[PDB]
């Protein structure tokens, strides 16, 4: 793979909105990143806890899968797990800012539950 793969992977897995935006564009143009041989497989949120109100967290889950799978493939998962989990929480909270009142609180509560369910692993 190209020499800057580790840096590209780091850039796609930060908690910032810019890192998520960069990843979203790559996700829509995966073929343009073929040289990097990234693992683009994802279960979306199928292995996550219940989502009774149906907040659209699928893309948050997809970027989290990307982070986990690719850092595990690089053999450096333990040291990056925390940031990936945090980035997942931030992606979900970005979704929640689009709601007010009770829905905003319910959305943040679900985001927290999703985050805690992965944080339990370490």
């Amino acid at each position: 793979a190209p020499a800057d793969k580790p840096q590209v992977l780091a850039s796609f897995t930060q908690t910032s909105a810019s890192s998520q935006n960069a990843w979203l564009a790559a996700n829509r143009n995966q073929s343009a990143w073929a040289a990097y041989e990234f693992d683009w497989s994802t279960d979306l949120c199928t292995q996550a806890p219940d989502n009774p109100f149906g907040f659209p967290f699928n893309t948050a889950c997809a970027r989290h899968d990307f982070g986990y799978r690719n850092y595990k493939a690089a053999g450096s998962f333990d040291a990056n797990k925390s940031r990936i989990d945090s980035a997942f929480y931030e992606d979900m909270k970005r979704v929640c800012t689009g709601y007010t009142g009770e829905k905003n609180t319910a959305c943040n509560s679900t985001a927290w539950t999703y985050y805690q369910a992965v944080k339990i692993f370490g």
